[PDB]
This record gives structure tokens, sequence and C-alpha cells, in this order.
RNA sequence: UUUUUUUUUUUUUUUUUUUUUUUUUUUUUUUUUUUUUUUUUUUUUUUUUUUUUUUUUUUUUUUUUUUUUUUUUUUUUUUUUUUU
């Protein structure tokens, strides 16, 4: 909701509750996943 | 100026004491007797954008005074007399 009041995020492409769960499932059991996102995390972080 | 006083007269050898007499080996005790592993817990469950205001409105030259007028020579005293 946030996101969408900044119109950073067009809200025509949103995806079901259905997907998130099925996704967050995913993201949780996985930890490969979950090293890649937390790595561009810490890159997008360091700022210059 | 000066006028006194300003030698000396005692005492001053000595007489005691001053070796020594005790004690001074030893007699205990002196190994040891316990205990000495462990038994829990130890992931996580919130929140985390923003909503006001934010130019200015006055005043701000000057008006006075600002020369001078007195006084301003002098009039005393100023050797010595003792003692030593």
């Amino acid at each position: 909701a946030k996101y969408v009041q900044q119109k950073r995020v067009n809200p025509f492409f949103a995806l079901t509750q259905q997907w998130l769960t099925e996704m967050r499932n995913l993201l949780s059991q996985s930890l490969s996943v979950r090293k890649f996102m937390v790595e561009i995390l810490m890159e997008v972080k360091k700022g210059g």
C-alpha cells in the first residue's frame, strides 16, 4: 500500500495472494535464493 | 696651663686499697588411614513514506551660540665684645 500511494509501482501488475504464498514458501525453503537477495541488498546498500 | 695615687710581705713533697676460691655432657616426640566423572536451559513471531507555514507595506536635509574690556617696579635687617 505504501508504494502504491507513492506511485512507484503500477497496481495493474499485482500478483494474487495465492501466488505470493507459493513464492514465499519457495523463498523460505531455499537458502540459495535468500543468499542471492541478501547479497544484492548489501551491494545496493553501498552508496557511491 | 698645672697641683691625687701608682714596689714587696700567704700557701704550695709524701703517708689508703689494689691475686684466687660458683656452675657449665645426655635422657620427649617426629610414616599412613577423607573426598575428588556426568545428568538445566539456550531459532523466530512489534512497529518503521507523506499531509503546516515561509514576498512587500514606518521613518530617515537644515534652523542656537561662539573678538576684547582686571592686576602685574621699589621701600626691613644683616662686624665684634665669654671661657679656653
